[PDB]
């Protein structure tokens, strides 16, 4: 086994196809347009659903930034908005490119909120009646809410300066008590020990479970290789996730391998169960019950979530 006929362990099984499509569709967009897109799917998102606010102490983190934004014309706001969007690089989108995920989503959010107290300027949209826009709108509203937000997400992950260590990490409260989940068909410790590890903000104890040149290959993403930055990688991303898979199968394969398919929700710390992510795991563990592999698909529908060999 290697980790590129690891990638293939269930092959039926479908994913989320149109986020990195519509992400593509984003992508042709020049920047007025990006921007009044942004402002446009976030206000009609905000029809039902609303992220949660991320914490004081996590947005402290950004507290010198937040102050030169505030102290700032709203002529000078609104070119900020438009260097991060058009990946300029200001001292700010230098910033901004060391946030991880949620520091990015969480500078978006304290903006929203001045924005609605006038604090800061809004969005310095071109126009959102736009054609372009308006057909980028209609194919992300065609599509399912996990989906939306994760378009979002990536639109958010790619602004400011591109640099090729220094990672803000939000962190946030652990949800709930002991038995976070339950998995129909599936005993497997190492499956086990890796979710309730996740829940418990353990990332540590979730890549411990790995191989020493195992790999985690995150949803539209390539495998990330060994220890070190697996745990990088999840000590930004992992952070608040409640993981509630429900199923799964087990499976012995060649040389004492086994193979893993578990499916159920993820809740993200932004919008709890509102976003209930349709996601699927799928592990090979070699004979010492190590993670050499695993695969995080956010699934093509609700209908993959019963599709188990
Ligand atoms: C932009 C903008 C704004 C605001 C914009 C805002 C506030 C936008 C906010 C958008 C937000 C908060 C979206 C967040 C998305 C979260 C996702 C998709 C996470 C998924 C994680 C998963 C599946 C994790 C899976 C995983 C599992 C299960 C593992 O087991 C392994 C790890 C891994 C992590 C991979 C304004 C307010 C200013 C208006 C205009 C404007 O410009």
């Amino acid at each position: 086994y290697t980790i590129e006929s690891a990638r293939n362990i269930f092959s039926s099984t479908q994913v989320a196809d149109a986020v990195p499509a519509t992400t593509a569709m984003f992508a042709k967009l020049n920047v007025d347009d990006q921007l009044a897109f942004l402002w446009y799917a976030y206000a009609e998102l905000g029809r039902t659903i609303t992220p949660a606010a991320p914490g004081k102490a996590n947005l402290q983190l950004m507290e010198g930034i937040f102050n030169d934004i505030k102290q700032m014309s709203h002529e000078q706001q609104t070119q900020l908005m438009r260097d991060l969007a058009s990946n300029a690089d200001t001292p700010i989108s230098r910033s901004y490119a060391y946030f991880g995920v949620n520091a990015k989503l969480g500078f978006w959010w304290q903006l929203g909120e001045w924005m609605k107290q006038g604090i800061v300027a809004p969005m310095p949209a071109g126009y959102q009646m736009s054609t372009q826009v308006k057909a980028v709108l209609e194919a992300v509203q065609r599509i399912d809410q996990s989906q939306q937000i994760t378009v979002l997400r990536n639109t958010v992950v790619n602004m400011g300066f591109d640099p090729s260590a220094e990672v803000i990490n939000f962190k946030f409260p652990r949800a709930s008590l002991s038995p976070q989940f339950t998995i129909e068909g599936v005993t497997e410790p190492t499956v086990l020990k890796y979710i309730e590890a996740m829940n418990a903000d353990n990332f540590e104890a979730a890549v411990a479970l790995f191989a020493n040149n195992g790999a985690l290959q995150p949803p539209f993403q390539k495998p990330i290789v060994g220890r070190e930055a697996i745990t990088a990688y999840l000590r930004d991303e992992g952070q608040g996730l409640v993981m509630k898979p429900t199923k799964g199968v087990s499976e012995t394969i060649e040389d004492g391998y086994t193979q893993h398919k578990v499916t159920g929700t993820v809740e993200t710390p932004w919008f709890g169960g509102n976003v209930g992510m349709n996601i699927a795991w799928r592990f090979l563990l070699d004979p010492q019950g190590q993670i050499y592999f695993v695969a995080i698909d956010l699934l093509a529908s609700p209908k993959e979530l019963l599709n188990l060999t």
